[PDB]
């Protein structure tokens, strides 16, 4: 069989995942959502596009988890976004029940899948999805860091006037105030950003502003669109993860991953650089922090611990 | 300079055009729409995706036509869709004024552009846009037939269980009842569909049903999505046209094109197979019809004439 | 595991196969040849290229068949070319012994492979390789027709001044005088070549000359190079076949395939259009001939029968 | 017009350049060499391959410089390789006269070209070609460092078991003993190699061995092939440079480039990281050396000075 990718959620990110998976000839695609219509429509629309570039891929839409059977990769975008007038607790409340339903469908019908979560709040939902589904911890990851890395690379490539291919961004942690950037492990052509300031290729103030722009990057897009959130960069980010699994590329990508003692952490999903191959999360790359970074990381992990406490307070199973 | 593609309309088709143009490294992209926000948001979101695959392209959003200056290709999706409760005349009424505004921006700021129209009703709006803009008739085309061809190829590839790469669909005219398919010039690996029925690879009833499904294909997607229309296949179709221009590929593509006496028609835009290269519409391929086809084509051109009469009745300039 | 492609023969076609397989991210590659050195050198050179486009593929060279173990696809270019001063019988003599050795390595170490033969004379060597290896007849094919089709498409695209993407060539049989072209099933945008002559897009004499140029096409390249034969088009042709297998594309490609009664032939490999998918040769497309074509096909199959008789006369096992 | 790439030399690197340029749809290709036959044969063979992937590109072969007229990029591989029994002086002697002839053809017929030299010894031949041709110094570069970088990235990706996409190698200078690697500016996912030794991901001895393997890398391939030198990695390397020019990507690539005082050097071609865009060499990235590196760089520039002295001693014009 060709590889099979199931997409749980057929909204703007889901649709974009499905389109990218066709264009990149990754395999056959099933779009799932709770109500018939949109999944089947988007599937057929992309199927109908396929003769133009010449990709051969089966597309279907479904509202029964049986349709995801034997999926090699599952990408989860199901759930609601954070509104103008709802608490973290009500978001967690609604989206945890979504994760329970999703996790039970994956458990029954695609237990060998590599699962990529992109439901918010990410570090909590992926932890929950793994627990609900029972899948091996190395087979469930969250997409976050690749997106922050992609935005920071864009800003850096702009600032230096160089190709996006020759910029590297090193981030850990989560988004926003929970992001932990290491500008010393971010580079142009191998030269750290910290050294580029010393060369006069940029300034400290410009560098700090790009880091802050990365922190704020999701909101920046929300403020422009007014309705809805980013979807092109989030979808490309998750597809990079999926492709590394499917093609056993062993990319090193910052992802929310289950820590078994790496970074001094046990039993939590945290944004860290991981090797993704055909066996899932194969290795975590644990860097050595300076003081500012250790303090930033600890703050960010405390934020995650806070979220998990809130999940547990609203769900017996967790 | 890299090539410059301006996209007039930043809705679902526009966004998908912009994403495809990046992925295919066609050049820099300007998204235009009447109100700031969405164009700039989608532009930045796609820009931010770019480091993941490594495409180098400038993206921007704008609400001033000055931003399209010197565009090599302009793709127009501006305007409103046909509603549940509005007449052809009110659609034409609203969208003609859109074409006047668009045509004046192209005239002033990208007079050398190759222009691809995807505002409805297509055969009328492209005719109008050319008239309003004053651009050479060979430099303004409408996207329609490639989309019908793509849907019919999908259905055929399904039916025969063969690659989408080895199916060819021949269509002329417009969509729906105005489509003029030639199943005898549609093939699998060079073998006409009419001969595949004789071989027993399909049946006449199945073939007729695929032709009818192609006619109904846009509505099929609308019925599934419930809100909004197809956008992946329409965007891929227009990008194939744009790429043929930009790369001087000389693809032979069914497009709404200005006829200077080909097919016995003068002064109308009609869906015909055209060679698209760096000089725009370079040649029209005028096939020889059988009787059923000639009658179908004449009906379809009468429908176009009807539309143009309606345009003229609601606009002095036309 | 990633897919595994073994290439038996590390000459110019083999090297080009290996390069294409990397660029197209088809999987890991083993280059085999009888003497160490060249396979390992070409493998390492391509491996070393890989960081430039970013393909992840393992490359190795070997002179032991154990190295091909579990290959998903095997492509055979081993053997000698026809010289200025050697008979068909001495070519067959030398290359049959090559096929025996190759077939025994495939039998032992990659019995589930899809095997693509490109040792001359093609219709005989593939028949022999299948017999020596014992693999299922649907899992062993010869590359020939795709190459003739590719050359004829190039000539046609030149003549009409249109994209190579919009030309289809229909050929059966073998090369040279054994080729059986059907110009009526060859098209530009679905319009048969026979109809393009009637439209004045070309002439009968030009069409006949392109058919003859296709027949002579391998020699044309030999006359220019002076040492050695074509290798880019032959390698691209075989990779199209391999990709259809690996990605289950179900391309319809003219290939030397084992006939179980199709075209009225039993027990011979003949150039025919076949559906290639994950199960190998899945279906043969048997067209209906006109008189000239039936006579051409019968002549061409008699030529194949002649070759097989010659093989049998020089090998007990056959 | 499509972009035009002229390839001066139709040997194994030239052929591979031509194939890559087609596959990557960079433009039309002219293969030049001194004797008719091989250029025209390889051109036609690649042209004939093109329908298989669907690239539209004109290919031709020529032995008159008029055929390169208006080339946007010229890639020079003409000349002889260093033999088992010839001196540096006889190599320089023969290949300087080649550069004079090439430079005069470029001067007359493609004076606006971006020129990429890959004739040995590289740092001298590119300096000579620029002088003979009279083209702007920012429009003539040599391919060397990208190749060393590509080989070192391959070795590193092997050693760490990670994707080639996530490794960066920083080299300056020339090949062999004249290479100046900076392992501290070489990274996996932004983490310097020096830090990966501290993490235990590799060892110092392994790192040193990969650096030495990079130095010896061209000879390693020569020892395996026995006849001829590497060609896949050299061709991919030069195409990356050409693509950055053609698509205005502003890649940062180590290339032999004319120094106007950067790195403390005036009037010499030296391997340094340069920004390549539509204006040629746009900026040199001048890093800050530690002591070991400064001494290595000075040794390597003294070697270049030695070569240039030898050129001047055998040519009045220089
Ligand atoms: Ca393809
Ligand atoms: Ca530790
Ligand atoms: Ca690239
Ligand atoms: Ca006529
Ligand atoms: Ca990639
Ligand atoms: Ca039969
Ligand atoms: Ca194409
Ligand atoms: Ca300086």
């Amino acid at each position: 069989a060709r590889s099979k990718i199931a997409l749980i959620g057929a909204g703007q990110i889901g649709g974009t995942l499905a389109h990218l998976a066709g264009l990149k000839e990754l395999g056959d695609v099933v779009l799932f959502d709770i109500v018939d219509g949109v999944p089947q429509g988007k599937a057929l629309d992309i199927a109908e596009s396929a003769p133009v570039d010449g990709f051969d891929a089966k597309y279907s839409g479904a509202s029964d988890y049986s349709a995801i059977a034997g999926a090699d990769v599952v990408i989860v975008t199901a759930g609601v976004p954070r509104k103008p007038g709802m608490s973290r607790d009500d978001l967690i409340g609604i989206n945890l029940k979504v994760m329970e339903a999703v996790g039970a469908g994956i458990k029954e019908h695609a237990p060998d899948a590599f699962v990529i979560c992109i439901t918010n709040p990410l570090d909590a939902m992926v932890w929950a999805l793994q627990k609900f589904s029972g899948l091996p911890t190395n087979k469930v990851v969250g997409m976050a860091g690749v997106l922050d890395s992609a935005r920071f690379r864009h800003f850096l490539a702009e600032e230096f006037g160089v190709s996006v291919e020759d910029v590297t961004a090193f981030v850990l942690g989560g988004h926003g105030d929970d992001m932990v950037p290491l500008t010393r492990y971010s580079t142009v052509a191998g030269v750290p950003l910290t050294d580029l300031v010393k060369l006069g290729w940029t300034t400290q103030e410009k560098l700090d502003a790009m880091v802050e722009r990365t922190r704020k990057g999701g909101g920046e897009i929300v403020n422009l669109l007014k309705t809805g959130s980013a979807f092109y960069a989030p979808a490309a980010s998750a597809i990079a993860m999926a492709e590394s699994y499917l093609r056993d590329k062993k990319r090193v990508l910052p992802c929310a991953a289950y820590l078994d003692g790496q970074y001094g952490i046990d039993g939590l999903y945290v944004g860290v650089p991981v090797v993704i191959g055909e066996n899932g999360v194969e290795r975590v790359l644990e860097v050595t922090f300076n003081d500012d970074e250790k303090a930033m990381f600890e703050k960010s992990v405390n934020s995650v611990k806070g979220l998990i406490e809130a999940c547990k307070s609203v769900n017996d199973k967790l």
